């Protein structure tokens, strides 16, 4: 006898939300992965899309992420934590 909703849920597509974050190309492959898997995680994690800036994307430093506006929140506080400390280890190469 819970007050509503009980269990977690996925929700419906249209009432799925479309954000935008502000991430750094610099930890855009970093969180990518190699076949799409340590951003696949993520997104199964809160249940949303996340949608990279393609190349002749607008912004290649801001990502689509997509579904509800509770989970899609919960993602950004993810993603925005991974970016620092990536960045962390960012130093100029020789070449």
């Amino acid at each position: 006898g819970s007050s509503g909703s009980s269990g977690r849920i996925v929700g419906e597509l249209e009432q799925m939300v479309s954000e935008d974050v502000p991430l750094d190309h610099r930890v855009h492959a970093r969180i990518i992965g190699a076949r799409g898997k340590a951003i696949r995680k993520i997104m199964d994690e809160f249940k949303v899309d996340i949608r990279f800036p393609q190349s002749g994307a607008p912004d290649p430093n801001c990502v689509t992420v997509t579904g509800l506006p509770e989970n899609v929140e919960e993602a950004i506080d993810h993603i925005l934590n991974l970016e620092e400390e990536y960045l962390a280890d960012s130093g100029p190469s020789s070449g």
